[PDB]
């Protein structure tokens, strides 16, 4: 069993909370696609239930133990809880706080502002996700650990209503790292750097918030429109940025360009970045812009 450090402390697959198999009862599913099923599940607390396929590899193993070592030791507001374990049956389980809310982008892009919902979302609702999000970001930070991967993908909700509350739920990527290919690579959030010397440090992430919040106020849509990972690849490294998302107020375009600086040490750590957000936030000519509606 490989042990896991954080934040100077480091632990085992023993201090993983092991749930009895007989008190978890799954629901319903939520998703596979990636390696491993997604169920809502109960132990009454309701969980959400990522599975290892009984079909795997050691390494399959391997990377699902670590992964329930790495949320299993991070405690934030805005990181995905884990409620435990289930390894000592088949399938293995990993109990994760239910976030009903589902992921980020699938939130999006299904609650943007329509004819039929002309208020379903409002600047102010797309700065909080941003400010959570960042809050998640800045605990990662200051604990030195780099997620790698800060995408709205990435990103889950309590709940659909007014009172969401944004988390970070996946750490796949710094997994992996932690221990693949070029077309599996998110390029897309990436770095001049990252991509090119396989350099990452906090100021990785910082780049990557950049992208998650164009996604954030494009109501999610895919980063570069209309550009393939080799073509934003050159166009980055060549100083090329993303134009402002539709309606976005300049304040907001603003925190993106600095975040999207070439240099990393010219991009803001999530301390500043947070305190660009609480700004916004209080700018009534930011809060006050309305969001395109969707024909
Ligand atoms: C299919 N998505 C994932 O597996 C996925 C994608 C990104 C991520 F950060 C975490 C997950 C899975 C591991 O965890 C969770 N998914 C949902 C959830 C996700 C999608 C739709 N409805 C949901 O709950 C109602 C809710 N809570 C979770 N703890």
């Amino acid at each position: 069993n490989p042990n896991y450090c954080f934040a100077g402390k480091t632990s085992s697959i023993s201090d993983l909370k092991e749930v009895p198999r007989k008190n978890i009862t799954l629901i319903r599913g939520l998703g596979h696609g990636a390696f491993g099923e997604v169920y809502e599940g109960q132990v009454p607390l309701q969980v959400a239930v990522k599975t290892l396929p009984e079909v795997c590899s050691e390494q399959d193993e391997l990377d699902f133990l670590m992964e329930a070592l790495i949320i299993s030791k991070f405690n934030h507001q805005n990181i995905v809880r884990c409620i435990g374990v289930s390894l000592q049956s088949l399938p293995r389980f990993i109990l994760l706080e239910l976030m009903a809310g589902g992921d980020l982008k699938s939130f999006l892009r299904e609650t943007r502002p329509r004819p039929s919902q002309p208020s379903s979302l409002a600047m102010l609702d797309l700065l909080h996700v941003a400010r959570d999000i960042a809050c998640g970001c800045q605990y990662l930070e200051e604990n030195h650990f780099i997620h790698r991967d800060i995408a709205a993908r990435n990103c889950l909700l309590t709940c659909p209503g007014p009172g969401r509350v944004a988390k970070i739920g996946d750490f796949g990527m710094a997994r992996d790292i932690y221990r693949g290919g070029c077309a599996m690579l998110p390029v897309k959030w990436m770095p001049p750097e990252a991509f090119m010397e396989g350099i990452f440090t906090s100021k990785t992430d910082t780049w990557s918030f950049g992208v998650l919040l164009w996604e954030i106020f494009s109501l999610g849509y895919m980063p570069y429109p209309s550009k393939s990972n080799q073509e934003v690849l050159e166009f980055v490294t060549s100083g090329g940025r993303m134009d402002p998302p539709k309606n976005c107020p300049g304040p907001v375009y603003r925190i993106m360009t600095q975040c999207w600086q070439h240099q990393p040490e010219d991009r803001p750590n999530f301390a500043i970045i947070l305190e660009r957000i609480e700004y916004c936030t209080q700018d009534p000519d930011v809060i006050n812009t309305a969001l395109p509606i969707e024909y």
